[PDB]
This record gives structure tokens, C-alpha cells and sequence, in this order.
């Protein structure tokens, strides 16, 4: 307000496929990569950062405070506090909102906010301290257990997605159409070089030495409805299923970051920002339909901004499932030509902790590239939440 | 400022011993217990909570967003956003600072902040996705890996404690004296009923049915220097060791919570708060001496409050190791009769995610009970950080 | 025949309770203990042993050829071949029959035969070579998996025991009576010192140094029908159950051994043997009723010996379940005062690989102590087999 | 003697590569395949089998008595006893010797003897019964632990192989030459169809349905010394190494079986056997040089047969390591044109429990195919043993 918080820089790694191009790279090295890069791009010295805040969901086995590791690995001094927040899929966006708060209230001057996740590296879990006298014991998958299973209904996110498909009447055919659209938009954007600016290469040691990874791995080029309609429903196999692997996102690795400060601090430094942050909201809804979280979230953020929905030029609405993104667009009555125009997570992938910031990074570069003005990033969150941010291009 | 953020209520579970009285209780049930109770005590209806923020470090195997589970298990509606932060030992206090920020900036009206940890339930970890063709594979202890091992030097917190012992010249004899003091102060406080008010019983099913757990489990009554001086150093066994199990805290389970709102909202509701929050700080230091984090943290918080150190009536300085707490007190020149007067974590235990808020809960009730005015809660943090808060009794 | 194979010496360790007195002792050290001891007792130099043959069922994690380890640990040279056989519960007796064959045919001159098992040390199992992309994986209990589960019907031995109880009409009351009898006979034998001769102490390091273990651990003195009839059926909980923990044996650790050679070699050496081996049999039956294996086994061995059943003075019939031992005795019409007179495995325990030889050791010492002449050792075997041996006291 | 034991039939599966063509096939199904087939070939009804004896080393996770499972899966009745022996690498040959003994002494009339191993399916091991309060725990590889590690010196078989290389002066160049020879002989035999008769196809379900596997998988066609001499020593990397993957065998899956009875029983049935068994030996040597076990073993078997070494037309000497097979041939002064003429385990692979019988199967078919008369099968055994058999073609 008058001196709003602005985003000066924004970058992401490619999104790697499960057990794919980024699987050997610890999550904190993904974090370091984007942290170092956004500072570079903003021309901000690492010692001028007030704090680092990252979303990060599946942190088992990553060592003590992996954000701090990521921060220091980027060349930020030990003097700079660094910490993580978890709000499942919303975690990466929540990190940025939290920065908005510390800067707005006058506690931080410059913040590197973001999200990070290496799901390929998520371990299996065993409780061994008591000691099992006799009987089988599970090695539980932390991804499933901590990432993808609703704690209230003990069901996969994909089941909640079927609830939304049912209730918002998004057919199998609808979902496959959204999926094809998402895949084709991503392929068009890739070929047109639309992601080049936002991507920062990741360094990976191979048997044939060091390599740069700089193409998103998860897209399935040549996606078509005929192929997709042959697949069987994955979560719900009693003949009422609609969600398949083709119309859902995946398990993925990646990180993203943004540099934030006040407009006045940007002016003082001779920086022109990507955008100003106008508003944001977090809301709660029923776990059984967590997918529709962004509906109340968007309506509140947009309202808080003094906007009507028509005023929004571009939406990024996390595409965890076609069933959910379709339902959100249908209920709000959004123009699909304004929503996920470079494609969404069905094509690009969904590294839980990173996605909130990743879609923001994309949003901001899309707005910039198209010379459009007003954007909304939003995500549904397991357990029944939604988060949304309003940004306006300077 | 003019309308400061106040703490209306504050409560904790007992602290359970490793694999002890609370080990069968999932961490989110510990959270629910304290959340429900602080609302009860503040007379605030659960549907009036703007959000829930909890510190939580070892979240592997706890399911999707265990704070949200804890929130809902306390009777807070699905409409109320709930999420976690991780800043190792500082996590529980960081949760409260974050609430201060959301309330200060006008985003939240009422917040339940806190921390929670069941270390007994922390699993072992195995990476099984690639597949090991031939050879041994570790089942890594998440407590050690993610909780207690410095990521920069690959050494136990207890090793960093020896660095501080060495550098601040805190002898074995000094450490054992601090340990005895801590144990005796805790035993005196227990017998005098000083913890009765702050403790909320935990419900536990046993073979002989339901029981209430309401005594802290970890204290070793009759602690004496003669016994302690017989023990061997645990981390550093080359004849230069000082830290033993008797002069370090433990692995422990527990939770704690506070209810926060603006002074004006408290006045409107006819509530008298425990205290107002005057200031807080987070700082970074070298990982090798993470223990001395609270020195810069305290100095900055106290300075920001407009106080001198003499102005502080009561300190709670987390007693992870006698070596560290002694070093902090020595360097700042604090009166030991003002520091951890009900005893500290050597006697009480250290459930990582909970401790930041737990010491705050104790602080506030001590200030209340003694009719003293100004308090400081502070903790060192693995990886090289410190966090401190200033509170003033209304 | 004319120059029959004789048993010169026979010894056993105590039988340890699951996770009890012998759990820290590797199975091969149990083997070494009994091997060394029987050589000592027979006055046979270790370098005169032709070969060592031991039954051993649960060998996972025991290292390369644990019989060979056991042999060498007893002071038998590297020049002496040593190897194991597996025939589940019959394994320890099968080892002795196999020795009878190598000596009878003229391939071996002196053989140490026996059985050994540390079930406390049996590991859990995980298949990790492929690599599990996503999902839970079992840590399977090798005891259950490889020891106690019928491979044909995928059911616990205790289920097959219920089949025999049903079909041979052995009531819950019958089973509990057999159990009390077994417990009381064992307690009487212990107090009378009847096991003193056959037991060889095991050496175990404790925190208070080295100790000798020389009392069987599993017996429940003061066993009574009133207590037993209060227990619930363990395997079959649909209201048709009869088998409980009180009328079944346990999971147990132990070893036993015997020294064998021809009568002529014994005469040459100035040794008087415990007994001569007269006959033995191995038979197959249906897995669903594996418990009744000893019926055809005994009938064939006794027939091969030229005996009638009345001619047998003493039987040892492995008491895996009261339901099975009762059924065997009922069908064959045996005098219960001739069967398991020092008690059986319900009281003493059942270390799978050892039991076949353990009951033989006991048989031989009982025959000796009572001055009786003709004995039968027999066991049922998981998967549907029976094994029996006839011995005659010289 | 006068009525010697004869082998009527002999068959093997292909040998599968680690995690290769047979990895999804449980070991007992490999057993059933060869058991059923040898009965078929001998024209012996399954109900006429007196007993089944198989070598089997890595039995963890295979269920109760996997030989019995294998027997019944081949259509052998429940009435036929079936059991396993373990003598590490010698296990498959020991099974046959044991049959010789039961038939020779008049206890069995017809025996199916053999060996079987699925090393791909060998699990990792964890001891979980006590309960680990705090710290890392190993998931131990049962292959390494129970199969490939000398229990006396705690070193890989490959280390003992280096001891033999050193002591018998078998150079790196020598070993690579033996390896190339073995690979080229196997490739020549394959192309000439020499294994066709002995191989029995294994049935495997694939995504594209059922398939027959009938080519040995492990051979590396086009093996050459130039390639081999580029490899680095695998076990001993201090610059004194000679053993590499190219001049050692592998980890492999397979089974083999033979049908045995007396010559008189063969005559009565109108069967002409492959060969008569003339003699066999088992011996012990120092674990550090277990590889040279076959030297004393062969000398004793050949001596017991009334043969000189020149009398042996064909040897099969298990080729665990070129270093060992070379050393055996050098010391005994054998013609390399008489030794492993279809190639050995360097090319064919080494499924521990199966190999003893596998080389016997090959021996017998080679003797038959070449119209040669006298053969020797022999193997070294971990822990310091050797086993050898003499056969003579009828």
C-alpha cells in the first residue's frame, strides 16, 4: 500500500520426471541453484538478504533445515536466517506470502522466497524403536503417507479429485480434453522458447561428466485424445473412474524462487520489478473436495485487490488434476484462454513444495512476455485449503 | 505498538521421556490437546480463530499437514487455515513470531500458535526407489539425520556443544553444576506445584483403560554432582570430552500452545492477557558454535524493546546443553537467579518442535506467579541460528 | 545290523525363551557348545571326527555355512567337512539319520550330528533389488514366512493344529489338560535334577560379565487348568478356536548334539554307548494335517525294528501343539505314562532346527536314568511330513 | 559295487543373469521344472520316487521347505519326503552324493536329486525384534552375508581367490586368458547346439503373455583379451588386484536335477542310464584358500575309483574364478582340452545351490555326446571345502 512489496526477480529449475533428470540432485542443491540465480538476476548481493523462506513438504532424510543448507549453498552468509514452511501444495506460494508479511511489517528488507522438492529422493519409512517381537512391519512410502494421502478420509488426493469430478460434473471426456490442451500448450510454449527466460540450468554429474539440465522433462509431446481415452481410471476402478495418469499430474522434482523487497527499496536500488503484489488469501474448505480451495481463495484475493474477475488477464491455477482445474474454471466462469496458457502441471509436473512458487514464476514471465497487466496464481491444498495471490505488472 | 499483540492463554503438555509416557500419542493429538485447551482457557470459540501456526521438525510418517490435523482434532473448523514452520529448535517460538506478524499486519485477528513433537515416533528411513542391485543399505535414524546432525560439519549438536565449552571455557565441573542446579530447580518447582497451571493432561489408552498423564517424566530427582562426575563424556571420547547424558537434555515428546490477538481485541472481549509481546529477533551465526545463537538474538530483542539487560526480570534460555546455557549466561553476564528458575531442558527434556513455545509458556506463567514484569525467551538453533522474544506482563 | 550304529554321547543346551537368556548368542556358538561337549563326553578327539551334520532351519543372516562355523568353533579341524540339512521341525533328527547312513555305508567312521536354532536372532526380510517406484513394501518376518507358515495353504502351523483337533476330536479341555501335564512333568523333572546330565551350560557375556546359563527358561511353573481355560484361542478367533499360547509351544533358542559311530568302533575305543540305533523312517502326509506325520512314521520305524508298539518303553513325541500330540497318542493308543515323561515342548520350547535332536538327547538320558530299554523319538513336520527313530539301550 | 547307483536322466534350466530372465520365477518353480522334466525323461512316474533331495543355499523368504514345494509342484505326491541340504557351492552335488548313500544303503529306491537357486530374489535382512532406541541399522544383503562372505576371515570369496592367484602364481593375464577361453567355448557349444538336450525351457509370464526361456543368458559373446585387460580389479584395489568381473563368474539363477536308482532297478525298468556313479569325496581345507578344495577332493575320488588322473576323459571343475580353476588345473597337471570343454561358470554363471548338479548335468551330456567314458565333476566351497564325483559312461 503506497509502498507495496514487489517481485524483482523470479526463476525456476526445470521440472524433472520421477526418478528422472534431477533425481540425483539433493533438494537443497535445487534450492541453492534458484536462490543464487535470482540474486544474480536482481543484482542483489547475497549479504543484503534479510532472510530466506522456502516451502518444502517431504523433508525426511534431507538433513537439518534444508532451506538453510540451500541458502548457504547459494553463497548467502551464515548471518542470514533461513527457514521452511509447509502447507502441502500451497507451500511454495505460502513462502512468498510470508515474505510479503515480514517486509510489509518492516521486519525484513529483502527476502528470497520460494519452494523446493525432490520427490524422487523421498524415502520409505519404518518405525523400529519399540521392536517388533513377531510379525510383519510396513516400509511406508513417505510420498503417499505424508504427501498424497488425505489424513481425514484416508484416501489419495486422486479420490478427492473424483469427488470434485462427480460433484462439478467434469466427465472423463472433459478431463482428457483439458489434459490434451495442457500438453499441447506446453509443447507450443517450449518450441517457442517461452520458458527460456525463467529456467535456470541445473548442474548434474553423470558418468560422462558434468551436464546442464534445462529442458522440462515431464511433457508428453504429441499428446492426443484418442490415446488418452484408451487408459483405465487409476484410483477408482469400480467402473465410475475418470482420473487416469494422462489427466493428472505426476510425481516430480524442482525448485523455484523469487526476490522480494519494497517498491521504495527497488527504486533506491535502480531495479524495475516484474510486478507488484496486490493481495493474497488463504482459506479452508472440506478435505473431501480440497480441489475447489482456489474458488474461495481467488474470489477473496481478487476482492481484496479491488478487482473484478474480468480484470484478471492471466491465471495460473495449479493443475494437480484436470477434474479440479476444470471445476474451478467452470464455477468461476473463467475464459480458458486466460488460464494456464503455457500449459499446467498435467504437462509440466508437480513437485509438491515447489509448485506454489513455480506457477508464480511462470505467471510473472508470461505477463511480462505478453505485456499483460493483472495476474492470479492459485492452488488447492490437500486437507482442504486454497491459496491465491494477485500481482500487477509494473 | 499502541495496539500491541498480546498473549491471552498458554498451556503445555507434560514432556515425556523417549519411548515413555507420551510415545503412543501421535504428535497431532498432542497438538490438539494444547490447541483445544488454550482456546478453552482464553474463552475463545474455535470458529473465531483466524489461523493456526505450529513449529514441527520431525514430520515424517505423520501424514498430510499434521498441524491441520491437530487444528481440526481440537474442534477448529475446516474453514480455518493451519500450517507448520520448521526452524529446528526455534520452530515453536518462530510459530509465535509469525503470528505476531500476521496479527500486526492486519491479516489475522486471532491465532493459535505453538509447537509439537513426538520424537519417540520418529521413523527410520530407507531410500528404496532406485533399487540396490548388490550391497548393504542403511536404515537411517530420522532423529539423528534431520534433527541432531549439523549439515555443514556432519557432526552431532553435542560436538558443537563441546566447541562452545572449549571456546567459552565451561568445564566439565561447571556443566555438571549447571545440570544439578537445573534438576534441583525442576524438582522444587514440581513439588511446589508451579507447573500445575500451565500443564494440561494428556489422555492415553492403556491396557487398564484411559489415563491422564500430567507429570513431567524426564526429571531425575535427587540429582547430585557426585553421581554426575562419574559419567563418561558421550560425544567426544578422546579424553577431551565434557558433555555427558547428565549435562545434556534428551530426546522427548510434547506440545505447547498460546492464543494471540491484539490488545484491542482482548479489551473488546473482556480478556486480560498474560503478557504483551514487545519484540523478537532472529539471527544467524556459525554452525560450529550454534549454541551461542541466543547471545546476538537476546541483545537485539532487548535493544529493540528499549530495554537494558538489567531490565529483564526472568529469562528462559533453552538448556539443550549445560555447556551452551552456561556460555550464554557468562558472556551476557546474567544473574543465574533470573535464568531458568523452574529449571530447564536438562531436567525437563527437549521435544525439538515444541521447545520454543514450551519455554514461552513457562516464562509467562513464572512471570505471572512471581508478579515480575519483563521476560525473555530464547533458543539456539542447529545450523547456526538464534531466536529471542521479549514479553511484558500486563 | 550285527555292527549297528551307536550313540556314545548326547547333550543339549538349555532351551531359551524368545528374546530371552540365549538371544544374544549366535546360533553357531550354540552349535559349538554342544559339539565340543559331546566330544569331551565321548572322549573323542576332534581331529577324529569324519564329518559334522546339523539341522538348521532359519539360517538367514547367520553367515556362510553356520554348521562349519559351529564345527570349527568347537575345535574341530578345517580338514573335517561340515554341513546342514533342513527338514523344518524334523531337521535335528534328520541330521542323525543321515549320519546313520554315512556310517552304515562306510563313508564316515565318526559323526557329530545335531540341530541348532536361534529364532530370537531370525531377521525380517525385504526385497530391495528391483526398486519400488511407488508404494508400501513389507518387512516380512522370516520366522513366520519360512518357519511357521504352510506353503500349500498359506496358514500358520496353529491352523493345521486346529484341523487335527477338529478331526481327531481333541477338545479345548483335552489340550489344556495335556498342557498342564506337560508343564507339571517338566517342573518335576527340573526339581529332581533329571536334566542336569544332558544340559551343558552356555557362556554368555552380560554387563556384569560372563555367566553360565543352565536352566531351561520357558517352563511356567505352577501351571494350572483354571488359568489356562481363561485364555482366548490365538489362531482361530471365530468361536471355533482351541489352540492358545498355553497349549502350544513357543519360539525358542537352543542346540543339541550326539556322537555316533559303529558298535565295533565303540568297542575298539573302550566306549559304552547310550544306545544303539535300531531303525528310523521318514514319511509324507497332507500339509493340512502335518501334525499326524508321526503316526505313519512311528508305525513304520517300530515295524522295521521288529517291535510291536507295546515293546516301546518310552516315547518322545514332539509337543508342538497339545492338539497334535494328543491326537497321535489317541490314534496309536499309547500309554500317556510312556510319552514325554519329563514333559514336552509346551513346557520346554521348540527351537525348530534343534528340536529333533533335542528330544533324542532327552530320550536317551531318560532311558538311561530309568533303566528302560526301548525308545522312540518322533516329530511332525510342516508341509506334511513325519520322522521317527527307534533306539535300544545297551 | 556290482549293483552301482546309476544316473538315468539329467536336466537343467538355463542359467539366468542377475535380475534377468528368471528373476521373477520363484526358486521352487525352477526346482519343479527340472524335477518334472527328469522324471518325464527317465519315464518314471512321480509316485515311484522314494525321496527328493536338493541343494539350496539362500532360502530366506522362500517359505517353508522350498524343496518340498518344488517336489509337489512337479506332481510328486505328498507321500514323498523332500528336503534340502546346504554345503554352499557344493550343495547341488552334495544332494546327489546323499542320494547315492540312501540308495546304496537300501533306504531309497529312486531319488530325484539336484540343486536350485534364485539369487535375484534373495532379500535384504534387518534385525528388528529388540528395537533400536537410537541409531542407524543395516539392511544387510543376504547374498553377501550368507553366500559370498567367508565367515572366518570376513572377506569376499574374491579375496580368497586373490590368495590362490598369489600363491599358485596365476597372473592377471593368465586369468583373462582362461576367461576368454571359457567364453569362447561356451559360445561355440551354444552355436553347435550342445546344450539343447540338457536344457529344459522355463515358463515365464510377461506383459505380452507366457514365454519359454531356453537360452543361457550370462554368456558374453565376442569376449576378447583386449577388452578384458582394460578392466580394473574389483576386490583388491591397492594395485595388487587380478580378479575382475570378466574373470569371475556372476550372481545367477537356475536349477538342475538328476534321477538316480540302482543299476538293477534301471535294468528291471528297461532304462539305459547316462552313467554309473563310481565314487565321490568331500574334504576340508583352509578357508583362506577355499578355491583349492577340488585338488584333494579329485585326488581322493579318482583314487577311490581305482583310476589314475590320466584315465579321466572329461572334467567339470567349477569356474567360480579363473584364478582358482587355473590353479587347480596347474597343480594337478590336467590337460585344459579335457577341462570345462563347453565352457564354465565365467561364461555360464553360478547360481550357488544349483551349480554342483548343473556341472554334473553338463558333464554327463558331454560324455554322452562325445562318446567318452570317464568323468569328474568337482567344486570348491566357501569356508574351505571341496567335493568331487567320478562317473563312468554306460
Amino acid at each position: 500500500g503506497s509502498d507495496p512489496v514487489v517481485i524483482v526477480s523470479a526463476a525456476r529449475t526445470i521440472i524433472g520426471s520421477f526418478n528422472g533428470a534431477l533425481a540425483a540432485v539433493p533438494v537443497q542443491d535445487l534450492g541453492s541453484t534458484v536462490i543464487k540465480e535470482v540474486l544474480k538476476r536482481a543484482t542483489v548481493a547475497p549479504e543484503d538478504v534479510s532472510e530466506v523462506i522456502f516451502g518444502h513438504v517431504l523433508a525426511a532424510g534431507c538433513g537439518q533445515n534444508p532451506v538453510r543448507q540451500a541458502s548457504v549453498g547459494a553463497g548467502i552468509p551464515y548471518s542470514v536466517p533461513a527457514w521452511s514452511c509447509q502447507m502441502i501444495c500451497g507451500s511454495g506460494l505460502k513462502a512468498v506470502c510470508l515474505a510479503v508479511q515480514s517486509i510489509g511489517i518492516g521486519d525484513s528488507s529483502i527476502v528470497v522466497a520460494g519452494g523446493m522438492e525432490n520427490m524422487s529422493k523421498a524415502p520409505h519409512l519404518a518405525y523400529l524403536r519399540t521392536g517388533v517381537k513377531i510379525g510383519e512391519m510396513p516400509l511406508t512410502d513417505s510420498i503417499l503417507c505424508d504427501g498424497l494421502t488425505d489424513a481425514f478420509h484416508n484416501c489419495h488426493m486422486g479420490i478427492t479429485a473424483e469427488n470434485v469430478a462427480k460433484k462439478w460434473q467434469v466427465s472423463r471426456e472433459d478431463q482428457d480434453k483439458v489434459a490434451v490442451l495442457s500438453q499441447n500448450r506446453t509443447e507450443n510454449a517450449q518450441k517457442a522458447g517461452h520458458f527460456d527466460k525463467e529456467i535456470v540450468p541445473v548442474l548434474v554429474s553423470t558418468r560422462k561428466g558434468l551436464i546442464e539440465v534445462k529442458t522440462d522433462e515431464f511433457p508428453r509431446h504429441g499428446s492426443n485424445i484418442e490415446a488418452m481415452s484408451k487408459l483405465k481410471p487409476y484410483f477408482l476402478t469400480d467402473g465410475t473412474g475418470t482420473v487416469t495418469p494422462a489427466n493428472a499430474s505426476g510425481i516430480n522434482d524442482g525448485a523455484a524462487a523469487v526476490v522480494l523487497m519494497k517498491k521504495s527499496e527497488a527504486d533506491k536500488r535502480g531495479l524495475t520489478p516484474l510486478a507488484r503484489i496486490v493481495s493474497w488469501s488463504q482459506v479452508g474448505v472440506e478435505p473431501s473436495i480440497m480441489g475447489i480451495g482456489p474458488i474461495p481463495a481467488i474470489k477473496q484475493a481478487v476482492t481484496k485487490a479491488g478487482w473484478s474477475l474480468e480484470d484478471v488477464d492471466i491465471f495460473e491455477i495449479n493443475e494437480a488434476f484436470a477434474a479440479v482445474s476444470a471445476a474451478i474454471v467452470k464455477e468461476l466462469g473463467l475464459n480458458p484462454e486466460k488460464v494456464n496458457i503455457e500449459g499446467g502441471a498435467i504437462a509440466l509436473g508437480h513437485p509438491l513444495g515447489a509448485s506454489g512458487c513455480r506457477i508464480l514464476v511462470t505467471l510473472l514471465h508470461t505477463l511480462e512476455r505478453m505485456g499483460r497487466s493483472r495476474g492470479v496464481a492459485a492452488l488447492c491444498i490437500g486437507g482442504g485449503m486454497g491459496i491465491a495471490m494477485c500481482v500487477q505488472r509494473e
